[PDB]
Parts: structure tokens; sequence; C-alpha cells
């Protein structure tokens, strides 16, 4: 049946997310293959990006170009020292399998593979500073991967065409998990010299995004975490939105897994001095089981909406902000 290729496309999903492979495999007709294929080359693409033996001189053209070796049968990137090197080194196959798409599915995933290329490199010679700034770099991550996903769906037919029309709904859904993930990931990202929380917010707290890492500094960290996650709050009523325009029983439920494990991760996180100890985790299956229509994906939000808010420190500089947002919400 599937070709060797298209199997070894699936089995690099396998290997290279977590969160996904599993909901994308699930995926009727067209949509399965155009969906893992966009992901594989999403993951290269991130792959080179991360990489920091990859000289900004080196890097930029690679991601400028990076849509374009997807027409190019041979390319392939063998200096990689990162952990997901195979999509890069094996690069041919995955653009066969792109190539074997229909052409509707092309020209979504090479645009938006374009557009985040130039995007990640425009973010190589900054850190992210303002909240608009955080805004402007999750929209390249993650906004464009909601963005196309959306247009995919259109273009497939299983889906209006509202969907991929509506880029701002879209670009939500990406900007709450990729958020959600920066958030979480304080730790981890600081240890190998990674920064992405924003500075204008930050630098109130501390001189130093590390300085959050010291035991002595734990309140304050604390409050920024939770002005951050506030923040992320904001994009819960768009997420809401797009779920409740979905047709198409696995498409639903791939759009609305990952977002309402990224609702569960943020009440772990909320008000937790564990984030900046470690890795905060979650229910994952349980919610997995759930999250298959729209009244009970509502209910789940509602449910973690309220352990946020009934942990919520008067005296924490966002507890305003953060009741504000919640009440919002549980009122759409
Ligand atoms: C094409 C497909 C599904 C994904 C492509 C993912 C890739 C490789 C992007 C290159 C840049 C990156 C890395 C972005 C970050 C993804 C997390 O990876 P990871 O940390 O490895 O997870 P895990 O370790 O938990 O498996 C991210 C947060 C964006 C997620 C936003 C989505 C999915 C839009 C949802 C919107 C709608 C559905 C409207
Ligand atoms: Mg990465
Ligand atoms: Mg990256």
């Amino acid at each position: 049946s599937l070709s060797s290729s298209l199997k070894t496309c699936y089995k690099y999903l396998n290997q290279t997310s977590r969160s996904f492979a599993a909901v994308i495999q699930a995926l009727d007709g067209e949509m399965r293959n155009a969906v893992c294929i966009f992901y594989l080359v999403l993951r290269a693409l991130d792959t080179l990006e991360d990489d920091m033996t990859i000289s900004v001189e080196k890097k930029v053209p690679l991601l400028h170009n990076f849509h374009s070796f997807l027409y190019q049968p041979d390319w392939r990137f063998m200096e990689s020292k990162e952990k997901d090197r195979q999509v890069l080194e094996d690069f041919p196959t995955i653009s066969l399998e792109f190539r074997n798409l229909a052409e509707k599915y092309q020209t979504v995933i090479a645009d938006i593979c374009r557009r985040m290329g130039i995007g990640m490199a425009e973010f190589l010679d900054k850190h992210v500073t303002s909240e608009q700034e955080w805004d402007k770099y999750c929209h390249y991550v993650a906004g464009l991967v909601g963005i196309g996903l959306s247009r995919l769906f259109s273009a497939s037919e299983f889906e209006d065409p509202l969907v991929g029309e509506d880029t701002e709904r879209a670009n939500s859904m990406g900007l709450f998990l990729q958020k959600t993930n920066i958030i979480r990931d304080y730790l981890e990202d600081q240890q190998g010299g990674r920064e992405f929380w924003p500075q204008e917010v930050w630098s109130r707290y501390v001189k130093k995004l590390g300085d959050f890492a010291k035991p002595e500094n734990i309140d304050l960290a604390v409050q920024c975490l939770n002005e951050l996650i506030t923040n992320a709050l904001h994009h819960i009523p768009d997420v809401i939105t797009y779920l409740s325009r979905l047709r198409n029983q696995s498409v639903f439920n791939f759009c609305a897994i990952p977002q309402v494990m990224a609702i569960a991760t943020l009440a772990a996180c909320y008000n937790n001095q564990q984030v900046f100890k470690g890795a905060v985790k979650i229910q994952a299956v349980t919610l997995m089981m759930d999250a298959t229509n729209m009244p009970a994906v509502k209910a789940i939000i509602y449910q973690y909406m309220e352990e946020i808010y009934h942990r919520i420190p008067d005296s924490d500089p966002s507890s305003s902000k953060t009741r504000q947002i919640i009440s919002t919400i549980r009122t759409q």
C-alpha cells in the first residue's frame, strides 16, 4: 500500500512528535499525508533554526531559502548537531512526499515555510522585547502553523472556506500553544541558553531572565509567571471560536486535544514555584478521550479556569487582570 518514502515519513513523525503523531495519523483522507508532510517540513526548518553551531551568516540563507529546497530532489543538510537531525539528513525523502501532494496542499506548505523562515531569520539578531514582539515571534513560529493548517483543512474541503479565511482565529490558536510551551519551558530553555520570555515583562522584576532560577528570587519569578499566564489566557476566546466552527471529527480532535492539553498545562503552572525548578506536567489519556465535542471542550476549559480562579493571590500584581479574562471566557 503506502510507498517506501511515505512509510519513512510516518516513522519520522512518530519519532519526533509527542503532541501530534496520534492526532495526525487519525486525520481523514488527504489531510493525513498533507499534515504529516507539513509537520516534517517545519520540524526540519526548526532543527536548523535551533542549531547554535550554525553561524547566523550561514543560517539566514538556509532559513530564507528552505521553502525552495522542497523542489530540489537531493537537497539535504549533513552538518546538524541537533537531535532531530534525520529529517535534515534525509530531507530528500520528505521533499519527495511533499512533491507527491496535490498542488493546493503544496502551495500552502511552501508559503508557510517561506514566511516562517523569514520570520525565524528576523529573530536571530534580537531577543523578544515587548509583548507586541512576543506576539510577532509567536506568529512566525506558531501562528503561521495554525494559519497553514486551517488553509489545508479548507483546501481539502472537509472544512468550510471560513476556517482558512479567518487568519486571526487560526493565529490565536497557534499563539496559545506556543505561549504555553514557552512559559512551561522556562528552565529547560534557560539551561540551553535560550530566552523567550518578553524582556519588557521580566525586566520589571529582575535584571537578567536567568535570575528567576535563583532560589532567593522565587517570589518575583512566580509574579512574572502569573503575568505571562494571564497574557496567554487572552487567546482562549479565539480558541473557542475556532474549535466551534470545525465540522470533521478527525479535524476537531486534532485541533482540540492540543488546546486542552495547553489549558491543563497553564492551570498546573499557575502560581507554581515548580516552574522554576523543573518541567511541570499535567489527565492526558483522559483528556484525549473527552475532548471530542464542543460542549465537552467548553466544560474542560471552564473547569481549568475555575482551578486558576480560586488560586489567585489577592496580592498578585496581575490578580485583577487574571480575574477579568477568566470572567470573559466564562461568559462567551
Ligand atoms: C504541522 C504541525 C501539527 C506542527 C508543526 C510544528 C513545528 C515542527 C513547528 C516549527 C516551529 C515550532 C517547533 C513550533 C512549536 C510546536 C511544538 O513542537 P514540540 O515542542 O516538539 O511539541 P512536542 O515535544 O510536545 O511534541 C509549536 C508550539 C507550534 C504549535 C502550533 C500549532 C500546532 C498550530 C495550532 C493551530 C491550529 C490547529 C489552528
Ligand atoms: Mg525547536
Ligand atoms: Mg526553534
